[PDB]
């Protein structure tokens, strides 16, 4: 099929997470052609389509997206835009800092932070979850990474990380906030990398700050100071971005009350299932872009070298073919469900060691479970009159108020 509208980029901004899905459903097809982001695109959805999108013999990520994404969200010429052995090499760096051990450690640091926070929340009237999550996440991320952070900087660093995240799919003021935060963050971290390399800053083998500063490329040389900084930021920023998910989890509890008790009469088993469903059900990652690097045919389409393609993350997560009642929050659906690498792709598909799939997925899940645990067992609270509406057009999305909690008491 071929949408020939000449304003599809504009429509993409108005429809956001539903742009691809509205059409694939309209054309009764898992693929369609369109002119987007100033390029000739093929948009696809579904697990099968995801499997092809991740075939690295047919797709490359270099030059696949407008540079505006690199100048806000990613950092210029970083891991997201690399291909081949070089990508895999650097990808191994990231992965080595996200193994189960680091995961466990980050969950641990979060559990401690939430416990301590109870003391202050009990004394406050209201608390904005998003705001509290960003700061705790930024505190933990930096400590675990060995990145010095003075209490006076916390808010400012956390705020800068979110501005980058919030600018990825925006135009205007929202996008500019990201353009201005990235250089502040980069210089801040670049100076640390350099201090570390001169031995003027204590670093610990095994920590992100350390590994990024001393990492060696396939050619034996260290990354440039700027790049090492950009890459450490691609570790820190995303951890702080977990705040969006933490908030959707609280939203889920509030909008679907039964699960609060469901969790309570439950184990970690049920927390896992709830967290899985939060990531599948709520919008965060919209779609991924790549370029056809060698002609091929799939599902009766001809992908020609040089063509841009968008893989629909959100739509796929809501595909009835693999998810019964896909538009409803039901962590029960995960009841001993077999793990699959493409039926659900909120953080990418395939294998993280064989593609660009998110290497921080385990960390995301463990931090989400630890945080969920806190909301369900460590405190009691009310959810006052507020705007909890989240947009499917706005990218990224977040319950409007940031999720205000009041009357907080230790349980
Ligand atoms: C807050 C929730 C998160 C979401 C929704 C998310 C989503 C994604 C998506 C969709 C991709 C692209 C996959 C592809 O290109 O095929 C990605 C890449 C990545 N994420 Fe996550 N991510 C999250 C958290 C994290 C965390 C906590 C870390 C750090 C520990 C992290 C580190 C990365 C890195 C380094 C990449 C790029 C890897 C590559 O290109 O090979 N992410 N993420
Ligand atoms: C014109 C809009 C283009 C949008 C491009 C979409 C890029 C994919 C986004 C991945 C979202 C990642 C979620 C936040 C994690 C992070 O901080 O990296």
């Amino acid at each position: 099929p071929h949408d020939k509208s000449l304003d599809n980029s504009l429509t993409l901004l108005k429809e956001g997470y539903l742009f691809i899905k509205n059409r694939t459903e309209r054309y009764n097809s898992d693929l369609f052609q369109a002119r987007l982001l100033g390029k000739n695109f093929i948009c696809m959805t579904g697990a099968e389509a995801a499997k092809v999108f991740y075939d690295t013999d047919r797709f490359q990520r270099q030059n696949a997206l407008p540079k505006r994404v690199q100048k806000s969200l990613f950092g210029v010429n970083a891991i997201q835009g690399m291909d081949g052995s070089a990508h895999i090499h650097r990808k191994m760096l990231f992965l080595s800092l996200m193994t189960p051990p680091h995961q466990k450690r980050l969950a641990e640091l979060m559990t401690e932070e939430w416990k301590a926070a109870v003391t202050r929340w009990e004394k406050a009237d209201e608390v904005v979850l998003f705001e509290e999550a960003k700061e705790i996440l930024c505190r933990v991320a930096c400590y675990w990474a060995g990145v010095p952070l003075k209490e006076t900087e916390v808010k400012e660093r956390a705020d800068d990380f979110i501005d980058m995240v919030d600018a990825f799919g925006a135009v205007g003021p929202r996008h500019w906030k990201g353009r201005r935060a990235r250089p502040r963050a980069e210089e801040w971290i670049e100076v640390m990398i350099e201090d570390a390399r001169a031995g003027l800053l204590k670093t610990t083998s095994g920590t992100a700050l350390h590994e990024m500063a001393f990492h060696t490329q396939e050619d034996g040389s260290q990354l440039d100071s700027r790049m090492a900084a950009i890459e450490l930021i691609n570790v820190l920023r995303p951890i702080v971005a977990i705040s969006y998910f933490l908030v959707f989890s609280a939203l889920a509890l509030h909008e679907h009350p039964k699960y609060k008790e469901w969790l309570r009469s439950g184990n970690s088993r049920e927390r896992e299932m709830f967290v899985q469903e939060v990531r599948r059900y709520y919008p965060f990652g919209p779609f991924l872009g790549a370029l056809v690097k060698k002609d091929f045919v799939w599902n009766n389409c001809e992908f020609k070298k040089g063509t841009s393609v968008l893989l629909d993350l959100y739509g796929t997560n809501h595909d009835p073919r693999l998810w019964d009642h896909p538009d409803e929050f039901r962590p029960e659906r995960f009841a001993e469900r077999e793990e699959n690498l493409f039926d659900m792709i909120p953080q990418g598909g395939g294998h993280a060691e064989k593609g660009h799939r998110c290497p921080g997925e385990g960390i995301t899940i463990e931090v989400m479970k630890a945080s969920l645990d806190f909301l369900v067992h460590q405190i009691e609270y009310d959810v006052p009159e507020q705007s909890l509406h989240y947009s499917l057009a706005r990218m990224p999305s977040l319950p409007e108020s940031g999720f205000v909690m009041s009357g907080i008491r230790r349980k």
